């Protein structure tokens, strides 16, 4: 309720840029010494996007444990996320090793492999059932099991096999294919429809390891997704929408990974998504069918 008042004040005063720059100025700053080691230069997609040492995910190999990935551990909300860059051609083995070792059940992908004429992500999952991928460095096998393609997102069932142990796991892939870099989604409705398909999959359950979330850098669209989910979960826990302070939640998230939410419009969208999602949290279950309709997923 009180985020709604703040939304109006910021809008009718046109101060989203200043509000967002405030968050940037107050955000935590922690060292990234491991990410900056010369042996890890080719493991980083962007020179200026690095995991903090204190929250980085360590791979369980002894040669080089480095991956550009952060554990966002939201203590009060009791949910964790792994935010990571889009894998590089040499880090797709590391990416699936991380998924395996962290016992993630779901991967949320918010970018496309090619954006604005550039390769933003390696093709790290198989596109055809009969063309499985084997990651020889990490001894993992990945098979496409099935694929449900909708108008602006795709859900895939993957089988991930630890070839050392021959243990197998189902990994769910939630691929938002309609969300351009540095922008807000089309509508809260289509975003919330997607978020709630991730939730209903069980991939966010505490019984599993943290969901893996990535875009190209793992901060902008990835930060928007996590901020909206954590805010909705916080108000759900308290059944009190007015108790949620969005900027404080984002600032808390930015203790674990730098640059989360990259534009003022993405921040503004985050308010809109949470305000609209609160309708469902607070007991208007019919609104979820309305999101499905408005998102035109077929
Ligand atoms: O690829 V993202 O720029 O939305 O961090
Ligand atoms: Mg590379
Ligand atoms: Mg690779």
């Amino acid at each position: 309720m009180e985020m709604e008042k703040e939304f109006e004040q910021i809008d009718k005063s046109g101060s989203w840029a200043a509000i967002y720059q405030d968050i940037r100025h107050e955000a935590s700053d922690f060292p990234c010494r491991v990410a900056k080691l010369p042996k890890n230069k080719n493991r980083n997609r962007y020179r200026d996007v690095s995991p903090f040492d204190h929250s980085r995910i360590k791979l369980h190999q002894e040669d080089n444990d480095y991956i550009n990935a952060s554990l966002i551990k939201m203590e009060e909300a009791q949910r964790s996320y792994i935010l990571t860059q889009g894998p590089l051609p040499n880090t797709c083995g590391h990416f699936w090793e991380m998924v395996w070792e962290q016992k993630s059940r779901g991967v949320v992908m918010l970018n496309r492999v090619m954006e604005k004429g550039s390769l933003k992500c390696a093709q790290y999952w198989p596109q055809k059932e009969e063309k499985e991928m084997i990651f020889e460095d990490t001894n993992l096998k990945l098979t496409l099991i099935s694929e449900d393609i909708k108008s602006y997102y795709t859900v895939r069932q993957l089988e991930l096999e630890n070839l050392t142990t021959q243990e197998t796991r189902e990994i769910l892939h939630f691929h938002y294919t309609n969300w351009p870099d540095q922008t807000a989604p089309e509508s809260p409705a289509s975003f919330l429809n997607f978020l709630f398909k991730v939730r209903e999959s069980g991939s966010l359950s505490p019984e599993h390891g943290p969901v893996v979330v990535h875009c190209s850098a793992g901060i902008g669209r990835s930060g928007t997704f996590c901020l909206a989910d954590t805010c909705l979960l916080l108000m759900d826990k308290r059944k009190d929408p007015s108790s949620v302070d969005i900027k404080k939640v984002l600032l808390e998230m930015r203790k674990f990974r730098m640059g989360l939410i990259q534009t003022a419009d993405q921040l503004r969208f985050s308010y809109l998504a949470v305000i609209e999602g609160a309708k469902f949290i607070m007991g208007d279950s019919s609104v979820q069918d309305q999101w499905k309709e408005l998102s035109h997923e077929d």
